[PDB]
């Protein structure tokens, strides 16, 4: 229906004002575009589902995520992707990890004060009705 649709219309609106608010954040710069393969020529070997905030705009965009459950999914492999390929003591890795873990933490945070649950359960409802 029109309306489902407006609930999606919705949805995408909030999911493009987390990830704006997250990628202005100075300490989220790294996760802002996908990882440069020149730079970094073995990323692609050892992470087999990158994942940027760039990638995330372009899904919402793409109608890619009918519920925050599918988009925390993303924002969750953001993070896990950062701990997996930078798991050492140095402290660059350390640095990427713990920005890694805040940018994480931060969208759940949002997501908490700012999401209604029972538009949530909504999206759930209709994302199962098809
Ligand atoms: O080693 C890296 C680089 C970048 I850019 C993102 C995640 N890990
Ligand atoms: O880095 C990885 C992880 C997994 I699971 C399969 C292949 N490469
Ligand atoms: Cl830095």
């Amino acid at each position: 229906s029109m309306q489902e649709e407006d609930t999606f219309r919705e949805l995408r609106i909030f999911l493009r004002n987390v990830t704006h608010r997250l990628a202005i954040d100075k300490r989220f710069r790294v996760f802002t575009k996908p990882v440069d393969p020149d730079e970094v020529p073995d990323y692609v070997t050892v992470i087999k589902q990158p994942m940027d905030l760039s990638s995330v705009i372009s899904k919402i965009d793409l109608h890619k995520y009918l519920t925050v459950k599918d988009y925390l999914r993303d924002i969750d492999l953001i993070c896990s992707n950062a701990l997996e390929y930078n798991p050492d003591r140095d402290p660059g890795d350390r640095l990427i990890r713990h920005r890694a873990c805040a940018l994480r933490d931060t969208a759940y945070a949002i997501i908490k004060e700012e999401l209604d649950e029972d538009f949530e359960q909504l999206c759930e409802e209709i994302q199962e009705s098809r």
